[PDB]
């Protein structure tokens, strides 16, 4: 009846779908649900239809995407309109958006990874659910002097302040239960009832929470669909002693990594020697972080990760660097390098996949705001339009088409 939900394999190695091993073809899609809404709500959905088009050509079998937003829809560096306006409060043309992206990647073959949460400000995310505790609409966004240090300890509150966390985690709870439940007004599927929905994501790269919070999140996930995988969403950045604080538990299906080089001071775009000592780091990476999935006996997915355009080519100019124009040649080999080590890692079952950050599509950083003054792509509305973005006519697209060939080609094998 239920064949198919993805499964974890009984030896804990890789996933199965369909009675066969299962490999990840990915991508970040998160700005799909805004774009399914109806024109009304600023969406664009003849355009939607066609990027997931353009997905499946490429050879893409899974979608991570954002299903929350939390009003209320007069901050800057988030997307609006929002989802949630209001706790309990919804704007239903957006959530209409969301049964179209799932009813589109049906029709395409594809699973998605269902994000329930941020940590970061881009969606609201913990640090409006305090806000809406506290009573106090003034966050502070890091931007001028406000440091990111000073944010993270902000929303880390949602988890860590005894009499903040209950009352944010209640509202929190209540959201879940919501999309959960939701009827699919396209298709008439209940959400936890839909095999196109690989897994529920807590939430976006929850920094530093503690162990019993994971512990009973993925209980209460689990319990409210009992068919589907359940994640945790963690970047693994820091050490294994943090690794295990998060993926240790029962309902923690399976593991999580997130790569970012120039974020962590490791990499200089602007610097034209600065590729190899990117690529070390992501080889090293990629092989400590398989250890550690494997002392769980659990599989491993690298979620996110990305790279700019070529911004050494003219290293003073600001703008430069965010041009659809400028090429992408240290950004192609960067991941051309790790779809590699990838392949070769799965055809020994010890790495499942990959979401690359992220797909832009039709849009373009050069374009005007829409009426709620959203410049719709890959980059969020707290970073500069245009910095990650692959575009539907640049050249890392055949990259990309060729690493999703060689990785269904492993699939077969290991189906034998
Ligand atoms: O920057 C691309 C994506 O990076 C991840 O999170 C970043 C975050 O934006 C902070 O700026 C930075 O300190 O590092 C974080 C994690 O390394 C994503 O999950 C998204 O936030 C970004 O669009």
């Amino acid at each position: 009846s239920e064949f198919a939900f993805v499964k974890i394999a009984s030896d804990g190695k890789g996933f199965t779908r369909y009675g066969e091993p299962y490999l990840i073809r990915g991508a970040n899609y998160w700005q799909g649900m805004n774009l399914g809404a109806d024109d009304c709500s600023g969406g664009d959905r003849k355009r939607m239809e066609l990027e997931i088009k353009q997905m499946a050509e490429m050879g893409i079998n899974n979608l991570r995407v954002m299903a929350s937003s939390e009003g209320p829809d007069d901050q800057p560096y988030r997307m609006r309109p929002s989802m949630m306006p209001q706790p309990g409060k919804y704007n239903e043309g957006v959530f209409v958006g969301l049964d179209y992206l799932l009813d589109t990647m049906d029709r395409y073959n594809m699973t998605a990874v269902m994000t329930l949460g941020n940590f970061w400000q881009w969606s609201g995310g913990f640090g409006q659910y305090v806000a809406w505790i506290t009573g106090n609409q003034t966050i502070p966004y890091p931007v001028g002097d406000v440091t990111y240090d000073e944010f993270t300890q902000f929303a880390a509150r949602f988890y860590n302040d005894s009499e903040i966390a209950p009352k944010a985690n209640k509202l929190f709870k209540d959201h879940i239960y919501t999309v959960q439940n939701r009827r699919n007004t396209v298709n008439g599927k209940i959400y936890k009832e839909d095999p196109v929905i690989m897994s529920w994501q807590i939430a976006n790269a929850p920094q530093e929470a503690p162990a019993s919070w994971f512990e009973e999140i993925s209980t209460f996930i689990k319990k409210g669909a009992p068919k589907h995988l359940v994640s945790a969403g963690l970047e693994s950045k820091l050490d294994e002693y943090d690794f295990d604080r998060a993926h240790d538990h029962k309902n923690i299906d399976y593991t999580t990594c997130h790569c970012w080089v120039e974020n962590w001071g490791i990499y200089d775009p602007a610097d034209p020697d600065g590729l190899p000592h990117a690529n070390e780091y992501m080889h090293d990476f990629l092989e400590s972080r398989s250890k550690w999935a494997a002392q769980l006996n659990k599989p491993i997915v690298m979620e996110e990760f990305g790279m700019a355009r070529d911004a050494w080519r003219n290293p003073e100019d600001e703008t430069y660097k965010y041009l659809p124009s400028t090429p992408t040649s240290h950004k192609d080999e960067y991941y051309q390098k790790a779809f590699n080590q990838i392949v070769s890692l799965a055809s020994n079952r010890s790495f499942s996949g990959s979401n690359f950050w992220a797909y832009g599509g039709e849009g373009r950083s050069t374009y005007p705001p829409n009426p709620y003054g959203m410049v719709w792509l890959g980059d969020p509305p707290h970073e500069p339009h245009g910095w990650y973005s692959v575009y539907s006519n640049d050249t890392t697209v055949q990259i990309i088409k060729d690493y999703n060939a060689n990785l269904l080609k492993v699939q077969k094998e290991l189906s034998k």
